[PDB]
C-alpha cells in the first residue's frame, strides 16, 4: 500500500508541439488506445491536444508556463496500480476524442471545453490508492479537511490542481481576467466533483431526464450536467477499449483494491467483499460495474450525442465477453502473479 511522490522540460521546449498524425495517425480516433503512448511522450501529447483543439492560441497560453503546468501535473500522481498518471493522461485524451468526433462545440461554450480537459489532467491529483470510505476510518488529514462536506479525495485533487496553478511559472490562466480566473476555479471545481461516484449516483434521475427530454444549449443546468456526463464517461473511458484494455484494467483496479483490503484488515476492520482478495471474484464484480455503472453512463453519452454509439456497443461487447470468460476464472481474488493474461 506504499506508493511514493517522484516530488515535492527543455525536450519539452526546444522541440515544438508536434502535430497529433506524427504522434498516431490512429491519434484522433474512438480506436487508439492511450495506454500505448510511452509514459516520456505523454506530456508532448498533452501540449499537441491542447494545440490542436486551438486553445494554446485562443487563450494565449505562455507555452513554457504550459509546459511546466503539465509537468507539475504529471509529477502530482503517485504510483498506485490505477490511480497513477498514465489514467490521468488515458482521461484527457478520452477528453480529446469527444471534442474531435462528437459535436462538442454544438454543446459547450469553449471555456467550458477548456475546463474539462484541465480538469481531466487534474481530475484524480495526489491520490492514494484507497477510496473516500478508507479516508474516513484511517482517520487522514484530508478526511478531517473535508469528510464533513462530502467527497473527500475528490476535494483534495481539486485543491491541489488550485496548488499547483499557485506555483510560480505554472500558471497557464494567470492572465486571464478576475471573472474569467474564477469562471475557470468554479468549472474544476464541478467537474472534478462530478468524479465521485456517489455524486453521479445522486444526479442520475436527472441525466436519465436531460436525454429524455433533450439537450438545449440555453439552460445553463444542461451545461452543468452534461459536464458531470462527460466527465464520467471520460474517467471510464477504459471500457470502451479493446477486450485486453478491460482485461488489463481490471488486473490494475483490483490489484490497487486489494492492497486497500489488505490494509483495512491489518487495521483490525473488515473491508468491503469487492477489496477483499479472499472474497472478491472479478467478472461477478466487473460485470456489475458495467451494467449498473458503466454501460448507463454511455447509453446517455448515445441519447445525447448519436455518433457516441459506438462507445455503448463495445462497452455492451466487453461486458459480453466477460460473462463467456467467467467460466475459465474459477478463483476469488487475483492468481499469484496478479495478473489476468491467462483470459
Ligand atoms: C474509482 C472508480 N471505480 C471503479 N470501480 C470498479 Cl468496481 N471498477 C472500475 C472503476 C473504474 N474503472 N473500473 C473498471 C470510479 C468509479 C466510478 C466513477 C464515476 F462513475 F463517477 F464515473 C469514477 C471512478
Ligand atoms: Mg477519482
Ligand atoms: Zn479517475
Amino acid at each position: 500500500s506504499l506508493y511514493k511522490k517522484a516530488g515535492f522540460y527543455t525536450k519539452l521546449l526546444h522541440d515544438g508541439i508536434q502535430p497529433v498524425a506524427a504522434i498516431d495517425s490512429n491519434f484522433a480516433s474512438f480506436t487508439y488506445t492511450p495506454r500505448s503512448l510511452p509514459e516520456d511522450d505523454t506530456s508532448m501529447a498533452i501540449l499537441s491536444m491542447l494545440q490542436d483543439m486551438n486553445f494554446i492560441n485562443n487563450y494565449k497560453i505562455d507555452c513554457p508556463t504550459l509546459a511546466r503546468f503539465c509537468l507539475m501535473v504529471k509529477k502530482g500522481y503517485r504510483d498506485p496500480p490505477y490511480h497513477n498518471w498514465m489514467h490521468a493522461f488515458s482521461v484527457s485524451h478520452f477528453c480529446y476524442l469527444l471534442y474531435k468526433n462528437l459535436e462538442l462545440t454544438n454543446y459547450l461554450e469553449d471555456i467550458e471545453i477548456f475546463a474539462l480537459f484541465i480538469s481531466c489532467m487534474c481530475h484524480d491529483l495526489d491520490h492514494r490508492g484507497t477510496n473516500n470510505s478508507f479516508q474516513v476510518a484511517s482517520k487522514s488529514v484530508l478526511a478531517a479537511l473535508y469528510s464533513s462536506e462530502g467527497s473527500v479525495m475528490e476535494r483534495h485533487h481539486f485543491a491541489q490542481a488550485i496548488a499547483i496553478l499557485n506555483t510560480h511559472g505554472c500558471n497557464i490562466f494567470d492572465h486571464f481576467s478576475r471573472k474569467d480566473y474564477q469562471r475557470m476555479l468554479d468549472l474544476m471545481r464541478d467537474i472534478i466533483l462530478a468524479t465521485d461516484l456517489a455524486h453521479h449516483l445522486r444526479i442520475f434521475k436527472d441525466l436519465q431526464k436531460m436525454a429524455e427530454v433533450g439537450y438545449d444549449r440555453n439552460n445553463k443546468q444542461h451545461h452543468r450536467l452534461l459536464l458531470c456526463l462527460l466527465m464520467t464517461s471520460c474517467d471510464l473511458s477504459d471500457q470502451t477499449k479493446g477486450w485486453k484494455t478491460t482485461r488489463k484494467i481490471a488486473e490494475l483496479i483490483y490489484k490497487e483494491f486489494f492492497s486497500q483490503g489488505d490494509l483495512e484488515k491489518a487495521m483490525g476492520n473488515r473491508p468491503m467483499e469487492m477489496m477483499d482478495r479472499e472474497k472478491a471474484y472479478i467478472p461477478e464484480l466487473q460485470i456489475s460495474f458495467m451494467e449498473h455503472i458503466a454501460m448507463p453512463i454511455y447509453k446517455l453519452l448515445q441519447d445525447l450525442f448519436p455518433k457516441a454509439a459506438e462507445l455503448y456497443e463495445r462497452v455492451a461487447s466487453n461486458r459480453e465477453h466477460w460473462t463467456k470468460v467467467s467460466h475459465k476464472f474459477t478463483i476469488r481474488g487475483l492468481p499469484s502473479n496478479n495478473s489476468l493474461d491467462f483470459l
